[PDB]
RNA sequence: GUUCGCGAAGUAACCCUUCGUGGACAUUUGGUCAAUUUGAAACAAUACAGAGAUGAUCAGCAGUUCCCCUGCAUAAGGAUGAACCGUUUUACAAAGAGAUUU
């Protein structure tokens, strides 16, 4: 079970670690961007332009 | 200011000096530029991570670029110098069959 599960973990390893960290970084860009828009929508319902 | 020419005074003085006059010598610099923020250097300070193939640890050389840096450089180095991976629909048809409006 352990060896078969590790084998089907490694056969999924399609993207490289630079592509993995780029998917990670683009996810962080979308999360920071939606947090920035969240903060702006709060300050815009507040009135602070 | 220097010189050349002339006149007038000292002065009935061809010496000298003064005053006045005409000429000549000499003729248009420098600034794309103003002396602390507000016409733009970048590093460093904080905090976190901490490298391209994949199971790990790595040598690289390249390519694209509306990214450059260090380099005297057409050498070399900068993590293989860095970003590359992300979305992803129509030069769009033809034949055949049934179920529908008239």
């Amino acid at each position: 079970k352990e060896m078969l599960a590790e084998a089907r973990a490694r056969l999924l390893n399609t993207q490289g670690k630079k592509a993995t960290r780029k998917i990670r970084e683009r996810m962080l860009e979308e999360s920071k961007r939606i947090a920035e828009l969240q903060k702006r929508r709060e300050l815009k319902q507040a009135g602070i332009n």
